[PDB]
């Protein structure tokens, strides 16, 4: 398992976020490098997931695939034959640095970004439905009377966020980041996450809402998908067999660990070993989400 890359300086660090690296190639190139880091309650737990991040980055090369019609991404084609070792520096194909980055890391082309967490709900949970509680609207869109907890929404609305995080509205949106801008992200976004959750429910698992971040080509003038798409990090995944509205939904991934922090009082602590068998269980439904929706044998 691989929790925190050590490179000795061959690239140079971007950032580290909760659970992924970045590396900087050269001037137009990034290396995303997916951990195995896991957070709960916006805290990152002090040991592993064994191969999550693989299991996370190989799903989000399923999507880029499914989706390669709908919309560009940032990934570099790597040529027939070769691997992405091909394109980094020779010594990155050295043992203790291959195993490091083998099958979690993703090669991708810089862009310009949309400074924008372009977040589409299919249904309303979250801080969407506390706020849908109080006051009808969820990030102040006035919504129909009489929904229930976690009711499919009548259509997928864009719901988006600005980083720290704020939910805003629409309105907001193109303040930020130009009128026709906004609305172009917005519909490009709705039509992914329809296509996503409609097929991902077929195999059981329901995706109730997903954050995408988009980049332009400003040569093309093409929106482009970038960031992570349409994990259990980036999305709220819920099991489909115990689906039942008007109460709230077990997470996908995180419940065992949810309960075993909750029950100890551990929900937001820093520094925090999770037992063995909390490891293990959480590892499995990575498995079984990464086999389900791309049909692959771990
Ligand atoms: N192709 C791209 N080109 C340039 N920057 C990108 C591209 N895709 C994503 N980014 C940016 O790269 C960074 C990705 O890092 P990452 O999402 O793992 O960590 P984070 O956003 O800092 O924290 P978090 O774990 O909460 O997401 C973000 O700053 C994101 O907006
Ligand atoms: N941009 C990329 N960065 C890292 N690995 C990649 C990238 N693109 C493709 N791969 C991997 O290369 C293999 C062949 O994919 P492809 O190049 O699309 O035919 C797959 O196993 C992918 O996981
Ligand atoms: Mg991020
Ligand atoms: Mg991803």
């Amino acid at each position: 398992s691989i929790t925190k890359t050590e490179l000795d300086g061959i690239l140079p660090l971007v950032a580290r976020g909760k659970v992924r690296d970045i590396y900087e190639v050269d001037a137009g190139t990034l290396l995303f490098v997916a951990t195995d880091r896991i957070s709960a309650y916006d805290v990152i737990m002090e040991n592993s997931i064994p191969e999550k991040g693989i299991l996370l980055t190989k799903l989000s090369e399923f999507w880029f695939k499914f989706l390669s019609n709908d919309v560009r991404n940032h990934l570099v084609d790597i040529a027939p034959g070769k691997t992405i070792f091909d394109y980094l520096p020779a010594k990155l194909s050295e043992p203790k640095y291959k195993t490091q980055l083998e099958d979690r890391s993703l090669l991708v082309h810089k862009h310009k970004l949309i400074p924008l967490e372009v977040i589409v709900r299919g249904y309303i949970t979250g801080s969407a439905w506390k706020e849908y509680v109080k006051t009808g609207t969820v990030h102040g869109l006035k919504q129909p009377q009489g929904l229930k907890e976690s009711q499919e929404f009548p259509e997928p609305i864009f719901t988006p966020s600005t980083k720290a995080d704020e939910n805003i509205s629409p309105a907001q949106a193109a303040e930020l980041v130009g009128e026709d801008l906004s609305r172009r992200v917005a519909e490009l976004a709705v039509k992914l996450y329809s296509k996503c959750k409609d097929y991902a429910k077929e195999k059981g698992i329901i995706i109730a809402d997903t954050k995408f971040e988009f980049g332009i080509d400003e040569k093309t003038n093409e929106i482009i998908l970038v960031d992570e798409v349409l994990t259990p990090d980036s999305s709220r995944f819920w099991n489909g067999a115990s689906y039942k509205v008007g109460e709230s939904q077990d997470s996908y991934d995180k419940q065992f660990l949810r309960d075993w922090l909750t029950a100890n009082k551990l929900n937001g602590v820093n520094g925090v070993k999770m037992p063995q068998d909390i490891v293990d269980r959480t590892r499995a439904k990575y498995i079984e989400a990464y086999e389900t929706l791309t049909g692959s044998k771990w």
